[PDB]
């Protein structure tokens, strides 16, 4: 009997079996198991969770508890010795735009979010973790290795709180601890609309029956809309410049303001919505707010899906694309659509594609102002640079005309993220995304590198020399062996990202397999997948397949020169062309005459 009949949530809902629209929660997608791929349920386990005590405590928690007979190395030490680098010269991806990085993050945010356990409010224990670096309960601090410069300027640790888990909040116990996915597993634009009822209605333009999203009432971008602002005081976007006092945005997803390009992308998405909704009203004046909201939402859902599957995944997965994600063959209700706990680490390959600077560029795609280029760390939680420093258009052109960082075995994660990350409530630009990722693999009970190699039908190196051969890199294998002792102990995030990239792709074979399999399932196990006979008409679909990111820019900003292929590295003006040469979204097939 599954000791299923956990957990006390999620406020179970009931389905309208002939509803033509998705729920907000993702309930009801799968008819026979309606909670599948819904938000606020456990991330799926492709392999059993691996905890120090079998149930909940992470490897590394108890100093004298080994993993396979070896101590697991400090996350920050792995980070310092392997992940970091000094010289940003030469690190850029010659064939991927910055938008490639950015769309990766957007997709990730559509799919998964394992928020921290919520116990630190109404209490200092959260501030005591930071202050005293005392491991316990949900405080699992990232301690500095001796020799860390941060030890000299920053104290003993970086604070880190364990992720939320189902059943959920109070600690224990019986089966293994299962982390929660706070968003819908479907690729459904949940980051624009929200994955909870509360949030989803708050976001909409209810006053007006046009079914627009709520827009900003204090700022505009050459008349084009901005996201609404967020109420929650204290605001990290306020905190990073108290003079400017500009708060974070309010999106479907709580992380929308984390970095300025994410907030930028979110802005394009909310606008396409209204562009569609109003366009729909024009062509169907009879439809109330709802019908327009849902029809706009649904097209946008399709937009995310299409760009992701037609434009993005092929240039991540490369040669392995075919093998894991073959041409669509319809909805299959036996396929598990849930995001796996491992995927949420495999998709953090993006972290190695983030470059050290962001640019604002002008209509000639030239530096915009005298500080056109800024270090990435000054743009974390930064809304004021958008509203008071030229709106989104200069940033969007940066997205097209600048390049992603290329992953590099000797230059993995820029120090902007590896030393200068900001976390709300923690005041400093002093955190380490890489170390966090490693501690979080352990927090989540991740099987090690070789377990996952084995899952994917790949060899499992057991010696330094075997690891050299798999990684095609002597020195990197030697560093990982020195720290981890056995490849069986290499944390998945670093193991997966250390593999050389597959031909025509940007991740290695292990991640290709973890990624590919997840993406296959989110497409095949989705009853509302755009191409699934019945979701859209044949004519809508010849039209949906017209859509493009170049197009979404052209229709939602004052940029009129775009590339046809927005994810490749494009230089102005040679690889740019005017907006009128880029196919439009022909909405004719949405015309409804109910005469
Ligand atoms: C400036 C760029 C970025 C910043 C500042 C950023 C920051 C972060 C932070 C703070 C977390 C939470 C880490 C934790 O506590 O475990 C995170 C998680 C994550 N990052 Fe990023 N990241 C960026 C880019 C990207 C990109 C480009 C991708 C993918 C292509 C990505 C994928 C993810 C995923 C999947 C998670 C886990 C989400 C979840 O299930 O909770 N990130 N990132
Ligand atoms: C805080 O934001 C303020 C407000 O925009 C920034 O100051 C602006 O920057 C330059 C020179 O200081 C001027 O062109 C603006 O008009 C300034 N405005 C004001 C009111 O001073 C300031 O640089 C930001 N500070 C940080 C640390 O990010
Ligand atoms: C809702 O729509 C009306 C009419 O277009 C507009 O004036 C109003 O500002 C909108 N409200 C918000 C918060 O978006
Ligand atoms: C649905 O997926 C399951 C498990 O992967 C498989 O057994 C089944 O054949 C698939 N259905 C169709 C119609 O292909
Ligand atoms: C750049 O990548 C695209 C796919 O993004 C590919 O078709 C093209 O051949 C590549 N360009 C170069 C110059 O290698
Ligand atoms: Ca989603």
């Amino acid at each position: 009997s599954w000791e299923v009949g956990c957990g006390a949530p999620v406020p179970l809902v009931k389905c309208d079996e002939n509803s033509p629209y998705r729920t907000i929660t993702g309930d009801c997608n799968n008819r026979r198991s309606p909670a599948l791929g819904a938000a606020n349920r456990a991330l799926a386990r492709w392999l059993p969770a691996e905890y120090e005590d079998g149930l909940a405590l992470p490897f590394g928690w108890t100093q004298r508890k080994t993993r396979n007979g070896f101590r697991v190395p400090l996350a920050r030490e792995v980070s310092n010795k392997i992940v970091g680098y000094l010289d940003e010269e030469g690190v850029l991806d010659q064939n991927r735009s910055l938008l490639f990085m950015q769309w990766g993050q957007i997709v990730d945010h559509d799919l998964d979010f394992a928020p921290e356990t919520e116990l630190g409010s109404n209490e200092h224990s959260k501030t005591q973790c930071e202050e005293y670096c005392i491991q316990g309960d949900n405080c699992f601090p990232i301690m500095f290795p001796k020799n860390d410069p941060k030890l000299k300027t920053q104290g003993k640790c970086m604070p880190f709180f364990r992720a939320g888990f189902v059943c959920p909040t109070p600690p224990y116990q019986s089966l293994a601890r299962e982390q929660i996915n706070a968003v819908t597993s479907f690729l459904d634009a949940s980051l624009v609309y929200g994955s909870e009822p509360s949030l989803a209605s708050r976001l909409r333009n209810l006053s007006s029956p046009l079914g627009l999203m709520a827009v900003n009432q204090e700022a505009w971008d050459h008349g084009l809309a901005y996201l609404p602002f967020n109420n929650k005081k204290p605001s990290p976007c306020e905190f990073i410049n108290t003079t400017a006092r500009v708060p974070c945005f309010l999106a479907g997803d709580s992380r929308a303001s984390e970095q300025i390009l994410l907030a930028t992308a979110h802005t394009l998405l909310l606008r396409e919505h209204n562009r569609l909704a109003r366009e729909l009203k024009k062509l169907n004046p009879h439809w109330n707010g709802e019908k327009l909201y849902q029809e706009a939402r649904k097209i946008l859902g399709a937009f995310i899906q299409i760009i992701t599957f037609r434009d993005y995944l092929p240039i991540v997965l490369g040669s392995e694309m075919q093998k894991w994600i073959p041409p669509y063959q319809g909805y299959n209700n036996s396929v598990d659509p849930r995001i796996s706990n491992v995927f949420t680490f495999a998709f953090r390959f993006g972290h190695m594609e983030v470059p050290s600077t962001v640019s604002r560029l002008d209509e000639n795609y030239q530096p915009w102002g005298p500080e056109a280029e800024l270090p990435l760390h000054t743009l974390f939680f930064n809304t004021w640079r958008i509203i008071k420093d030229g709106g989104i258009d200069p940033l969007v052109r940066g997205l097209l005309a600048k390049k992603s960082k290329l992953m590099n075995q000797k230059k993995m994660v820029t120090s902007e993220l590896r030393n200068k990350l900001f976390q709300p409530t923690h005041k400093i630009h002093g955190f380490d995304l890489a170390a966090i990722n490693l501690q979080r693999c352990r927090d989540h009970g991740m099987p090690g590198y070789n377990s996952w190699r084995g899952f994917c039908g790949l060899s499992q190196p057991k010696t330094l020399k075997g690891l050299q051969t798999v990684l095609k890199n002597k020195i990197l294998a030697k560093k990982l062996m020195d720290l981890y002792k056995t490849p069986d102990n290499i944390d998945i995030w670093i193991g997966g990202n250390a593999e050389p990239m597959v031909e025509r792709g940007r991740v290695g074979p292990l991640l290709a397999c973890l990624l590919g399999r997840q993406f296959q399932q989110i497409r095949d196990g989705d009853r509302f997948w755009w191409e699934n006979p019945g979701v859209f008409t044949e004519k809508q679909r010849d039209s949906l397949q017209k859509m493009s990111f170049s197009r979404l820019i052209c229709d939602n900003t004052h940029i009129t020169k775009v590339p046809l292929h927005a994810f490749q590295a494009n230089n102005y003006p040679h690889d740019f062309v005017d907006c009128s040469t880029v196919d439009k979204l022909d909405l004719s097939p949405w015309a409804s005459r109910e005469n």
